[PDB]
């Protein structure tokens, strides 16, 4: 295979310097192949509580990189494209979230992982969304600011019946923006496939699909669901995903979606990242200490 150089100087390499590389689902299929866990970001902070190896290779985006240096604050965390991040996130900030808790006094500040590790410190909770609902549901209040994805915010006050103000305006993932008639289409097409989408897509998208959830869920849901055919409502790296851990059913995606900073990391780069070790993922002390506690919170309201 033409890859095979870099797929097995990065092999050699990981062993040798003695790293973990985890890779989030919607990384290439060559990266997801050479790592050694791959999963949602609920699964990769799972993941990241529980880490031994002193050093880790993150392949995702800088946010849920920096989740993995706050957890393991001692270990040397890199990644192959420092500018790999979630423009949805970098839209909040700390002014907004402040100006929200003072014109909503007892509400908690529940942000989504995929917020600045600054406006963490700032969070009451951090959630994903797999645990959203359960999350919102244990705290101990009926309102809850909510952020940076409206859609999440606005799936979450559904099925708790909470009051939930998202923040900041039209906080969105533009990837997740699939057209309803897409699912209508697909129904016509395939009239017993099962269609399951992010509950990150639009509300519209979201109610006429047949399963809403994270992609770690989607990964689970043919364990239970005998279809021949899956609709994917997400991010066009789960294809992949799901098609080696379920090779008898066919998975098609709802329409091409493609995350671009998803996409910044290539074998090549994460060939270089090994050689040189490199770009070290850096927080001050005290942003890790104060982000640290609506993270662990978020795994203490689970379980
Ligand atoms: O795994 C996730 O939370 C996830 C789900 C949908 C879209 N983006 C992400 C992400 O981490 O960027
Ligand atoms: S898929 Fe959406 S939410 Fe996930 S990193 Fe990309 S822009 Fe952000
Ligand atoms: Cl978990
Ligand atoms: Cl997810």
């Amino acid at each position: 295979h033409h890859h095979h150089h870099m797929v097995d100087e990065i092999l050699k390499l990981k062993k040798e310097k003695g790293y973990i590389i985890l890779a989030h689902n919607f990384q290439i299929p060559e990266l997801q192949d050479i790592a050694d866990f791959v999963g949602d970001s609920l699964q990769l902070a799972r993941k990241a509580m529980e880490l031994s190896e002193k050093k880790i290779l993150f392949l995702g985006v800088d946010f849920m990189a920096e989740l993995v240096k706050i957890l393991n604050p001692d270990k040397k965390v890199i990644v192959p494209d420092r500018s790999a991040t979630c423009p949805m996130a970098n839209r909040l900030t700390p002014e907004i979230i402040r100006e929200y808790r003072e014109k909503f006094p007892d509400a908690p500040v529940v942000l989504y992982v995929n917020s600045t590790s600054e406006c963490k410190t700032l969070a009451d909770v951090i959630c994903t969304s797999a645990n959203a609902v359960e999350v919102v549901k244990k705290l101990d209040s009926s309102v809850v600011i909510f952020g940076p994805d409206r859609n999440l915010g606005e799936y979450v006050a559904e099925k708790t019946g909470k009051k939930v103000i998202t923040i900041p305006e039209n906080g969105h993932c533009p990837v997740h923006q699939f057209n309803a008639e897409s699912i209508d289409a697909v129904r016509k097409k395939y009239p017993d496939a099962k269609v399951i989408v992010h509950p990150e897509c639009p509300k519209p998208v979201r109610d006429k699909a047949d399963y809403v959830g994270s992609t770690g869920q989607m990964e689970k849901i043919p364990e239970r669901d005998p279809s021949r055919i899956f609709v994917i409502g997400t991010e066009i790296g789960m294809i992949h995903k799901l098609k080696k851990k379920f090779p008898d059913r066919e998975f098609v995606p709802l329409e091409m979606a493609v995350c671009v900073n998803m996409k910044k990391n290539t074998l090549e780069n994460t060939l270089h990242a090994l050689q040189t070790e490199s770009f070290e993922v850096i927080l001050p002390k005290e942003v890790i200490e104060k982000a640290k506690k609506p993270i662990l919170r978020m795994f203490e309201l689970m379980g």
